[PDB]
This record gives structure tokens, C-alpha cells and sequence, in this order.
């Protein structure tokens, strides 16, 4: 559809597999879109129970920044 970006370079939005580049960077999961957090600097998402230690809520302030771009 020319109304809609085309679907993700690495996985063609395939639902059934994982992908780390248009869904959680770590696990490559898609679940819990609600608690995927985005870095400012990459874009990458991550689930806060990915990280390390592990985020119980995802903050209230709009900046973070992940392990990889700290
Ligand atoms: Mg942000
Ligand atoms: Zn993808
Ligand atoms: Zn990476
Ligand atoms: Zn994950
Ligand atoms: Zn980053």
C-alpha cells in the first residue's frame, strides 16, 4: 500500500519470528509492545525485563538510553 511504510528490512514482519532490529533487541520478541522502551540515540527497543538489572515499569522521563549508546 503507498499509504504505509514497507514492512521491516530483516524479517519482512514476519510475526512467527523473532527479529532484534524491529522488535526487542535483546530477545528479538514482539510481545508487550507496552513495555518495550526505546533508546533516544538508535531507536533500538528493548522489553524492560530484558535489561540488566531488569525494570519493573518503564520510566516516567522520555529520555533513556541504552546499553549499547550509555
Ligand atoms: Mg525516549
Ligand atoms: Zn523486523
Ligand atoms: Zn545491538
Ligand atoms: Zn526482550
Ligand atoms: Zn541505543
Amino acid at each position: 500500500a503507498p499509504e504505509f511504510g514497507p514492512s521491516c528490512k530483516h524479517c519482512k514482519d514476519d510475526v512467527n519470528r523473532l527479529c532484534r532490529v524491529c522488535a526487542c533487541h535483546l530477545c528479538g520478541g514482539r510481545q508487550d509492545p507496552d513495555k518495550q522502551l526505546m533508546c533516544d540515540e538508535c531507536d533500538m527497543a528493548f522489553h524492560i525485563y530484558c535489561l540488566d538489572p531488569p525494570l519493573s515499569s518503564v520510566p516516567s522521563e522520555d529520555e533513556w538510553y541504552c546499553p549499547e549508546c550509555r
